[PDB]
């Protein structure tokens, strides 16, 4: 039973972004074919977590999202054990060398407000990024890391995502699945 939503993510993303969503699915136990909104978001905010590592300079982040469960907790035992720093209770997105500190991004249907309350709910010590498909950024004490053109680059690009749901009509189902 192919969707309307599965062909468009696969036109919408890059290869290599849509290949690391599906590994990510199908560990954790997930169809990219069924759960076909959940299979947009996956590669949504894999695609923020790329952009976000490229916007400052060249050695300053450390990604962690895309990675296989086990080397991802490879990586932030030895940046902990190299900086000195709280091993997270669970899974960040970055690693931030500049600023010395793990960031969770959030990507939301909602308003930015709520997902960050449920966002630090589960969280204590790593910086929080969130950013909405309307334009709106929450940060951490007000910190967002980045300048402002390489968040504003962020921001276009998801709501170019949101109309081009829109103009096939899948926006308002990806809306309410969250
Ligand atoms: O890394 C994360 N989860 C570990 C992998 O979990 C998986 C579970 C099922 C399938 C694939 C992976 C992580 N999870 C979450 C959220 C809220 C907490 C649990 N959750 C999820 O299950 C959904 O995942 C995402 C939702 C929106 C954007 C990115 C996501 F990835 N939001 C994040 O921003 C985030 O980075
Ligand atoms: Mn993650
Ligand atoms: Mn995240």
């Amino acid at each position: 039973r192919g969707s309307h939503m599965e062909d468009f993510v696969r036109q919408c993303f890059n290869p290599m972004i849509v290949e690391l969503a599906e590994k990510a699915m199908k560990e954790y136990g997930e169809d990219p074919k069924i759960e076909t909104n959940k299979f947009a978001a996956i590669c949504t905010h894999l695609e923020v977590c790329f952009m976000y590592s490229d916007g400052g300079s060249k050695h300053r982040f450390e990604i962690i999202e895309g990675r296989d469960r086990i080397m991802a907790w490879t990586v932030v035992n030895s940046i902990c054990n190299t900086t000195g720093v709280e091993k997270p209770k669970f899974l960040p997105d970055l690693y931030d060398y500049k600023e010395n500190r793990f960031i969770e991004i959030g990507v939301t249907r909602r308003e930015v407000h709520i997902y960050y309350l449920e966002k630090a709910n589960k969280i204590e010590k790593t910086h929080i990024h969130i950013f909405s498909f309307t334009g709106e950024e929450m940060a951490t004490k007000a910190d967002y890391t980045l300048d402002e053109e390489s968040r504003a680059r962020i921001k276009t690009r998801l709501f170019t995502i949101r109309q081009e749901m829109a103009s096939r009509s899948l926006w308002d189902s990806f809306r309410q699945s969250e």
